[PDB]
């Protein structure tokens, strides 16, 4: 990531993260679009495909908030994302996870790659009972030690830009994540997990740099509108 | 301070395996040489040993940290590997994390440089213990390049074949994706001919079989050409 991306990503607090497998209504998807929020970022789990990111992408592209995508996987790699987030998933126990897929993606688009608005993020998943666990085989049996651990290894030895915290389909410990917080310097810290108020949005907004929300806007638009209220 | 401990701008590194053997004689020789700096790749009194004896020259001394039990105070740097190419966790953060776990405490991490590897050679000891993938077209290792200048953008990415010394286009190719990652390359240097040929693509040479077979072919390898 450039410097200049990265000064303009370091000013975001809050995301939403659409899954390109779920469907969205028109209303739904407006009023997300049309909010508060910082960032629209497309992301999923299984089942990201080419048709599934460019039909999305192409409804969100009718708005002028950044557009990026979180890629998940050679087939949805595409031109026309403002920036491009890619997920190491530290604690996953398969390579694939960690660079074996990004190796495959960098020699099929190397050559035409900017990588000044490529984003390389140091992923967590801490939920054991959600996909993207599942997916990505991650390890989540995790001790507040173990992230400190994770925390350190990517602001400084990594010094990735970004370490993010995946608690998808719960609300995290808040007190793992302060402790995070505490090892990061000028790694930003993203989190993401059932934040589904304005009160869970400024809890976790007041340790993260960056919350995302995601699973909210598809069961209350209302209360995901709530949580750009930080 | 100065040029001695700027790793940018050291061309040639002696590297000593403390499993092995060493004369007094060829390690003075060593010391006195115009290498940039000796690297030490629990076997832990040979190596407090060997320290004591490359103290008494004003050179700088690394450890390059392989385990865990590694772990030692006294070097001037650190240098720690993640394999790229490596089919286990372990060898990628998995160490790392249970290393971090007990010592991350205690740690200067500005003295800690981490050290990109993509192992080259498939009948190599590092590349059977790693489970290292070692079927390597020229394009793999120019993604791999890429990967380590551009996204995490380290400070080193090692290019290692072991005992063989390896393929001169693809550590070329390599080098042309490489920018504020500085490239090391090891492997089958015993020879100022092969000194000087892959001193010229990669920004330092690592020098460290030929030591304990030819002492006279290794001093010459620091016989390389200006970068």
């Amino acid at each position: 990531a450039g410097a200049g991306a990265m000064y303009d990503i370091k000013k975001w607090r809050h995301i939403f993260k659409l899954d390109p497998a779920k469907h969205i209504s028109d209303d739904d998807l407006d009023a997300i679009c049309m909010s508060q929020t910082d960032a629209i970022m497309i992301g999923g789990t299984d089942d990201v495909t080419e048709d599934n990111v460019i039909h999305l992408m192409s409804k969100i592209r009718r708005y002028p908030l950044p557009l990026v995508l979180e890629i998940s996987n050679i087939e949805s790699v595409m031109p026309g994302f403002d920036f491009y987030f890619v997920p190491t998933v530290l604690n996953s126990t398969d390579v694939a996870f960690h660079n074996g897929t990004l190796l495959e993606a960098l020699k099929t688009y190397g050559h035409s790659i900017d990588f000044e608005e490529v984003i390389f993020e140091g992923y967590v998943v801490c939920n054991a009972d959600s996909k993207v666990a599942k997916h990505t085989k991650a390890n989540t049996d995790l001790t507040t030690e173990d992230l400190e651990a994770y925390a350190q290894m990517v602001n400084h030895m990594y010094r990735l830009p970004v370490m993010y915290i995946e608690y998808s389909g719960i609300y995290g410990d808040v007190s793992k994540v302060q402790a995070v917080s505490e090892h990061l310097t000028e790694t930003q810290l993203f989190y993401g997990g059932g934040i589904s108020s304005e009160q869970q949005a400024t809890e976790m907004a007041a340790i993260a740099d960056t919350i995302i929300v995601g699973d909210i806007i598809y069961k209350d638009i209302k209360k995901a509108l709530k949580t750009v209220k930080i």
